[PDB]
């Protein structure tokens, strides 16, 4: 036998970061899960119980504290990035840092109209996430998501014209409820190592906001033909904006709202256009994906 | 043997109702989840196979469906004081109807600075529950409460002068994190039926905004000295705005964010005044409780 | 206002405890995660801001660790009241300490058909429980229970002769399945303290076996009216079996499976006695409790 | 814009079968979960609004409990290569179906020491899983696994010898517990089609039954010098079984259990030789990782 591929590091590392201006006295708070996974010349603590090549776990832990509370940890593509360089800088035979950051909302809150200083809710589970990949001699590739964006619309949604066979017994509609969670992911080009990143660094705030922003307003305002049909120019818009991004991905379940047919009782009307009460289902779900980037057609367009 | 006590019903069943304002075009939404158990003279389901006495489960659930169709869901107070009390008229056996209900946050989207007709967002898994007890002979007793409401402050809490013994290890503390999943419960004084109930139908909501209101001030400013002693403050705030409400409750963990020494590394400072990174701890937690009422004390006060 | 009643400690204490026999070699593993909440003249940490009265949950929970180490962690009801009689003899105020344990599986792998010395299967993430209230002047009250123990049978299970009016669509069956978890709780008589708890040690054990037994077998073989009548069954034997339990309650989900009509499809015949392929469903669920007790009635029987 | 990758489908679908032998009157259940989502010529649905293309989701629902209620559903290898190719073949711009399956136990109860004909047990929340990649032009990949196998051993782990600087805190040990959760997947060598598959079916079971006896056994018998050197013989040991397998991956989180220093207290003694009560963590956690395949190199080995 032989190892073809291996990586190993410390998951669930749980980070909170507190900023205090003595000044203004207003603070901001931080905080994230944290994983990191390392690559390079470990074979052999598989093949030979050589622990030597191994920084540890608890180390990697350590590390991520310290790399905390020596540098930013905003925005999470930064820190990220400052992570992963550090681990194939500082071990000459680790070669890849892969780092995964989930960012956990804490937005100010506002007491009497006015925002506190030091007091947050969590306004959402929506998380803002990373996933970085630093790999010697080939720079930090960095995708960049937000997810659990969890949203409906109560009209404006259509679902019609699919194919029709044998399999089939979905009613066609011209009026239904959708309800979905986004996972919106965009990839960033290539940067050939941390000073690039950081030469970039204002449009990691400002992309995810254009991708948040998008997604609500086009979820709100699509008289949507299908979930496709609507993540598509969710895509095409985000794409349209920031011309550092690749391509944009989006991963949306389709959460089911049935009908419910009460005229076997007292002859009450609750389906079509008298369809006031609905059965929010659990499972099963529909689960709708793609992967947009920019054209390079130039014929049968 | 004997049957000592029974309860039987639907539980997990999930809600949506849309209003539909032709007028205007604003729609808006409510979802939530029902629990309907029953009790009456039903012991012979258990000890005679005498199925003759169960309104089945089923039944229950479309009852449920059809009540949301013919009345209000709101307030979730009102929706389940109209359920319980179908149950114990309709079935001459049946005696009590126990409705929890869980509502769920649709808040409505603001799209470049304007309220949306029909679209929604999970703003928060913070709920919105009741809990209804309709018993006939004795009325409807009512708790209210809002759950999931996570907040932190990242100053202004304190914990000092506590009990020190040979089981003690906890250093004292004049400025820490604080942070906690609030569970706050207002009971309502009994109310006769259905009528009474109508009667103070706009104080459900009303009530719901200030301890809301109440919890999340108090939370921010108060500097506190204890989990206890701030929850005490949040309740009786609470008593004072709504005479109609006999108990405040609150259950409160103190979710605990650790300093972390990094002082091995490098003389780091990260402690004390210093301290600016925090390792969050799932578990194990501080779990704080208390029901508050209004003092009848008149000597030794 | 004024303090109606409160309790605080630490929840969610995980604990893990190793016993090793250095003559066999055999190692024998506990896992469990504790809860203790204490009660007493605590009510001006709340109302005074007076720490003095609060043994730190930081403390409780060593005291947590500390009682493992010094004394047997099972059976769970004995560790319990250990735990419980520790706070309310070392502390004067307090007098009250409310211990809740759920105790994992740990179960000795077997390996080429013989019992392993030190390796352990989490065989079943069923759960073994025990609620211990100690109350000074007023001894010990212990519920022990079984929780997370998921069956399904798929026939001798029947549901008709049920109440039938304008809300009933459910149609009556001979042969369905029937799927739950079980959670069953025996209530033993008080004891007076810590010594007559000993006194009954093996019976925990003993108990927890019949209780297990019992229900196992009964789901197995009773040909089931309704969930009512089979949960009936089993908590009159576990009473048979052990005079110092005063009752025994069940609270059982009916987990439904759905038949699926497929006549649509090339006239596939899927329901009745051609149902083989079924949807389980998540929710809603019937759910169905009682607590049975010993019986004195002695007339009208 | 263009679609650069898309696929749709529906996930979370609950099926149960049961297979009764009226001779015997033995009854057999499966139950799983299945996702199958959907390559092809789809892309207009995204851009152009053309349902048209789409297979609606429903319609995939349908068809899973058909190809159920048509075929066997074990082993998973085959039910999936089964219902991928139905994908593929009925639809002409259907291109690949991805069919994920996740078997839920379901183990006959024993009663009386005899094997009950209709009554089962969830021994366990492990599962058994399959990843059938079907297609068009290129046969059929599949990957089996299993997951969520939870085990625990007391002594025979060890971790020394790994890197120290000026990050490392760890201590080295000779005695520690060991405990994990399985993820261990064998990765089938591609399939012509389901006739090649066919061809093949006993090996799935006894391929599933190996890697799980390979697994328990080395991990109770190896005195372990590090999770990666004990995971790399397990894979070694499955290779060796079973030709048609190319590669087997592991994914294991080192659950940590740490020691609890009470020596502040009365000169207790629970460390090393006397280490004896553990606090279990729940984060953060080790996760190792490798992919294993046979060996090529000839020289320098
Ligand atoms: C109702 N429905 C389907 O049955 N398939 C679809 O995804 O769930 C699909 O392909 N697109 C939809 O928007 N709606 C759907
Ligand atoms: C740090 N700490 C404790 O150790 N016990 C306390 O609850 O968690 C307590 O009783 N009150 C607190 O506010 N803080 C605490
Ligand atoms: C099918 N079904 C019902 O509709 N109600 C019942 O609980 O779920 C009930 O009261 N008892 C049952 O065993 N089965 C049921
Ligand atoms: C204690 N510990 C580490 O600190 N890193 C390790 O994974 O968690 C590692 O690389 N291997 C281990 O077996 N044990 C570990």
């Amino acid at each position: 036998s032989a190892v073809k591929a291996a990586r190993y590091g410390k998951d669930n590392v749980r980070v909170y970061k507190v900023h205090k201006d003595e000044k203004t006295g207003v603070q901001t708070v931080y905080e994230m899960t944290v994983c990191v996974l390392l690559e390079g010349e470990i074979e052999t603590s598989y093949t030979k119980a050589d622990n030597s090549v191994i920084v540890a776990t608890d180390s990697i832990k350590n590390t991520i504290y310290i790399t905390a509370k020596q540098n930013p940890v905003t925005p999470p593509e930064l820190f990220g990035s400052i992570l992963g360089t550090h681990f194939i800088e500082k071990y000459n035979h680790i070669h890849a840092a892969h780092v995964n950051i989930v960012c956990h909302r804490w937005t100010r809150m506002d007491i009497d109209g006015k925002p506190h200083p030091h007091s947050f809710i969590r306004d959402s589970e929506e998380k803002r996430n990373v996933q970085v990949d630093v790999v010697e001699g080939k720079g930090i590739d960095i995708k960049s998501s937000l997810s659990g964006l969890t949203v409906l619309k109560s009209t404006n949604s259509q679902f019609w014209g699919f194919l029709r066979d044998e399999y089939t017994t979905l009613k066609e509609t011209w009026d239904r409820i959708l309800s979905t969670d986004v996972d919106a992911t965009w990839q960033w080009k290539n940067f050939s190592g941390l000073q690039e990143v950081r030469s970039h660094v204002p449009k990691f705030d400002a992309t995810w906001a254009t991708a948040r922003e998008v997604t609500l307003k086009t979820f709100a305002e699509d008289n949507s033909a299908s979930v496709q049909a609507t993540m598509y120019k969710m895509a095409e818009q985000i794409l349209a904006r920031q011309q550092l991004i690749e391509t944009v991905e989006y991963s949306l379940p389709n959460k089911h709202y049935f009908e419910i047919d009460l005229s076997w009782h007292k002859g009450l009307q609750n389906t079509g256009k008298n369809a006031e009460v609905f059965a929010p289902q659990s499972d099963p779900n529909g689960l709708i994906k793609c992967t947009v980037g920019r054209s390079s057609l130039k014929s049968k367009l």
